[PDB]
């Protein structure tokens, strides 16, 4: 019972955790699917080796699609699975309490 | 609006992050206010320096409230402050979240 709360909930913080992937996420679940070049204009800050790390890690653990599509010419689109999809109202809660708690420590 | 949105959903994780905060912050929004060794018997693998210094971090965040009540014998209660409360919705989410990933990558 504890345990479970304590590895399920730890589960998902590792999954969501660091630096990128909330914001790959959010772009994906909010605005739909994107080639790579869209999510590197997209987080500015991201270099080419860290983003594809980051998609690597979220397809690896079935949070993020990704499909080549052998048309003219060839692409490769990222999207969310239906595992991701359910992360999102989770992002939109955590951005919405951090919003309010930033404006508390900011202006203290 | 981007840096908005990570540095805010960061900032989340920044607080709640961790081995132990929310098992702490699930059991003070569940079931209420406890003394300190109250918490340590319901996580019997954290050590008293572990959760001294957990609570201390919970509290300078102004998620957990700590009072002294000098009555008769005297008493320390743990609580969550309102910010503490609105993380609850939060981590509902990710331990339902997390139960349903976490079946899905142990059965495969």
């Amino acid at each position: 019972d504890d345990k479970r709360f304590n590895c399920e909930a730890e589960l998902t913080l590792a999954v969501i955790g660091g630096k990128w992937k909330m914001l790959i996420l959010w772009h994906l679940g909010k605005e739909g699917t994107k080639r790579f070049n869209e999510l590197k204009t997209l987080i500015p800050d991201i270099t080419q080796k860290i983003l594809v790390n980051q998609l690597r890690e979220l397809e690896q653990d079935m949070i993020v699609h990704r499909e080549v599509y052998p048309v003219v010419p060839p692409k490769v689109e990222y999207s969310l699975t239906p595992h991701g999809e359910s992360l999102m109202p989770i992002l939109e809660a955590m951005y919405e309490w951090g919003k309010g708690y930033m404006e508390l420590i900011d202006i203290d």
